[PDB]
């Protein structure tokens, strides 16, 4: 049964995996989203060092070939990172002018999704932002550019294609009780109280084993900012647990603004703990068995 097809039956908008050429290239990846999923997010394809590896000479060939693909096969598209400090060519971080790297940081947003205009349903724009303790990480745009450089890429992406759903993403979000999960809430209240156009929090969802129970206050805690969507981005669960795997649907499904849960892989071996839904045979695990049968009804 597919996740994908049960989760819009419960009213979501879609269960999605990350993935790239090499992952649809090869094995039985294609097969398993083309039944499973219904997005495709790139693993890789569409962040900083693969598409601007030198300044304004972009390379767009494995983005494109996952945005084919998925228009081929009837997926929705995510993108991103847009602005992250890491996977960051040094052409970018060694510029130390404001004025410099705010024309190039707005020049990368826009090219990149005009480039896909009215083909992507939502873009990570903004991506790690927040230390642990719910201050600003102190990333070379922040260093450069200032606090502003997240309402200017906010502002600039939504120019650049206002049909995309606009995402803030971030990891450890996990626990309501961890100071992050509060701070990048306020942080987000405060920036659409401005008028930023932050339409979503994303929550980069890697647990160990356990920590899923935990979702189900993190996530309502996240929706509280007021974005219109919170979702589980790169999904994973050191040891696979059906317990954790299920206690983060269950999440999604308890929080009207979560549209959707997207995993990180496919297969094990394929993974960044043996963490994901499918094995090294490329066959459903317990974990996604038990997702089924919650989903269904
Ligand atoms: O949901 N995801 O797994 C995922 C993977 C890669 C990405 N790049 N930007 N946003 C992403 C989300």
């Amino acid at each position: 049964q597919s996740v994908d097809q049960l989760i819009k039956a419960r009213g979501k908008v879609y269960f999605g995996v990350a993935t790239d050429q090499n992952r649809l290239t090869t094995g039985k990846n294609a097969a398993i989203i083309q039944a499973d999923f219904g997005m495709v997010w790139p693993e890789n394809s569409m962040k900083w060092d693969a598409t601007e590896p030198s300044q304004g000479n972009f390379n767009f060939a494995g983005a494109d070939y996952l945005v084919n693909w998925a228009q081929q096969n009837g997926k929705l598209i995510g993108g991103g990172m847009l602005v992250w400090h890491s996977q960051l060519p040094s052409w970018v971080s060694s510029i130390t002018d404001k004025n410099t790297l705010t024309n190039v940081m707005k020049n990368h947003i826009t090219t990149l999704m005009t480039r896909y205009k009215g083909k992507i349903r939502a873009w990570d724009v903004v991506g790690e932002a927040f230390n642990e303790d719910g201050s600003l990480r102190q990333t070379v745009f922040l260093n450069v550019i200032g606090e502003d450089y997240i309402p200017i890429a906010f502002q600039t992406a939504r120019a650049a294609d206002p049909n995309a759903k606009l995402y803030i993403m971030d990891y450890n979000l996990d626990s309501a009780s961890y100071p992050k999960t509060q701070a990048i809430v306020n942080r987000v209240k405060q920036w659409r109280a401005a008028g930023v156009p932050i339409d979503g929090i994303g929550s980069q969802t890697h647990l160990s084993a356990g920590q899923g129970a935990g979702v189900l206050q993190a996530l309502p805690l996240l929706a509280s900012a007021g974005t219109p969507e919170v979702s589980i981005l790169m999904l994973d669960v050191a040891g696979a647990s059906p317990t954790d795997y299920v206690n983060v649907v269950n999440a999604c499904l308890n929080v009207q603004s979560c549209v959707g849960i997207t995993v990180f892989g496919v297969a094990d071996p394929d993974s960044w703990t043996t963490p994901l839904l499918f094995d090294g045979n490329f066959n459903p695990k317990p974990a996604y068995n038990a997702i089924v049968q919650d989903l269904q009804q």
